[PDB]
């Protein structure tokens, strides 16, 4: 959908051109490290990345979940796919 979500909201993140990958949502910067237009910050667990993509781009994990509930060719698997679900803040760690 267009609204838009919650920080540390788990989400299942949608790089143009790649499948489907659960991430978390990040808060707005300081307000001067070059913010989005149309998109939001989603932090990419396992791999430690970071895309920018609006709300209609991303979907919940709730239903990609209930589909594999890892990922198929997506590196990263098993690496903070349960923290998801447990520990979804240990990106502070």
């Amino acid at each position: 959908m267009t609204r838009d979500f919650k920080p540390g909201d788990l989400i299942f993140a949608k790089m143009k051109g790649y499948p489907h990958w659960p991430a978390r949502v990040d808060e707005v910067p300081d307000g001067a490290v070059k913010p989005p237009t149309n998109k939001l910050p989603i932090f990419f667990f396992g791999t430690h990345e970071t895309a920018f993509l609006g709300p209609k781009d991303i979907f919940p994990y709730s239903e990609n979940k209930e589909k594999y509930g890892k990922p198929n060719k997506r590196k990263g698997f098993n690496e903070g796919l349960w923290e998801i679900d447990n520990n979804p803040k240990v990106k502070f760690s």
